[PDB]
């Protein structure tokens, strides 16, 4: 089997992307996150705080005649910008572009924390890294893609996001219209659950490789890029009028400015992030000052190749029995 599905920008910023998920029978239509981050599928429900729903869909379980409740299982969890959410566990049939699983762990939240409020765009998160992340308690359920595996085609998904537009994720299949040249595969280490891989090194606009090898993940929820102090130094001395501002919380540029490119190695292969890309617009409206896509990772512990970078190439997601990850340009 196969599935492929559309997904789109939930601003013009492309601060995250929601894709149609079909839950329940007959199937409630939820926008969710696809994460390749984190390892739980949670819904806004019938169950969630009144006060904490504000214009989202909600899955409604008893509305549902496929839907069981998986008794006395919980689940909770913190995202790493400070955002979370909890609930109890049910069981249904849940579609992504035409590719169906039979009793997937729907998580149902009874609460979420106020960024998920305020965001009327995301139904809740559909998490794509390892099952051995996952939150629920006391038996961890798998994911969406670990449940699909052993049925699908090809044991991969694929992540082609665009830049101010939207984009696909696939299962089973490798689209080979979507990308230019040859996909370059990179080792993975599952140790801590993630898509977790070594870049080669980068390069700054048009100067010259740096060859360093940066460990990090492969994670669609995530907006930004967020690497060592070193290399986001390296890129924002090439900007004029650039500074890390602590009251705004990172790297900010006058908007009146023209980017670099910023490049990152995958083997020997090259992916290039264009200037356009690491724009992310005044920082409050109104403002000359424009928030920077590329940001240090100091504070968070781990380097993580968000949005900005995956946006910029063709992702294979491989989970043959040695996971690997692959980039090609499009």
């Amino acid at each position: 089997s196969t599935g492929s599905a559309t997904t789109t920008p939930i601003d013009s910023l492309d601060d995250a992307y929601i894709t149609p998920v079909q839950i329940g029978t007959p199937a409630q239509t939820l926008n969710l996150d696809f994460d390749t981050g984190s390892s739980d599928l949670w819904v806004f429900s019938s169950e969630t705080t009144a006060s904490e729903v504000d214009g989202q869909t909600i899955y409604t379980p008893s509305k549902s005649t496929t839907a069981k409740l998986l008794s006395g299982a919980t689940w909770s969890i913190s995202y790493g910008d400070g955002s979370s959410s909890s609930g109890d566990v049910y069981t249904d049939t849940v579609s992504v572009g035409g590719l169906t699983v039979t009793g997937q762990a729907v998580e149902s939240a009874k609460k979420v924390s106020s960024s998920f409020t305020e965001d009327s765009t995301i139904d809740g998160l559909l998490g794509l890294a390892f099952s051995t992340l996952n939150t629920v308690s006391p038996t961890q359920q798998k994911t969406f893609f670990d449940n699909a595996k052993a049925s699908l085609d090809s044991p991969v998904f694929t992540a082609d996001l665009g830049y101010h537009a939207p984009g696909t994720y696939n299962f089973g299949f490798i689209d080979t219209t979507a990308y230019t040249g040859s996909i370059t595969y990179t080792a993975v280490s599952t140790k801590q659950g993630f898509w977790e891989w070594t870049s080669t090194g980068y390069a700054v606009g048009s100067g010259t490789f740096k060859s360093t090898s940066i460990d990090g993940i492969a994670d669609t929820g995530t907006t930004l890029l967020y690497l060592p102090a070193t290399v986001v130094s390296a890129y924002w001395a090439q900007v004029s009028g650039a500074k890390s501002s602590s009251s705004v919380g990172g790297y900010v540029f006058p908007c009146s400015a023209t980017l670099p490119s910023f490049t990152f190695g995958v083997g020997s292969a090259r992916i290039v992030i264009p200037g356009d890309y690491i724009d992310f617009g005044p920082i409050s409206t109104g403002s000359s000052s424009c928030f920077g896509g590329i940001q240090s990772s100091a504070g968070i512990g781990i380097n993580i190749f968000g949005d900005v970078a995956l946006k910029a190439a063709f992702v294979v997601f491989n989970g043959a029995t040695t996971p690997t990850l692959g980039f090609a340009s499009k």
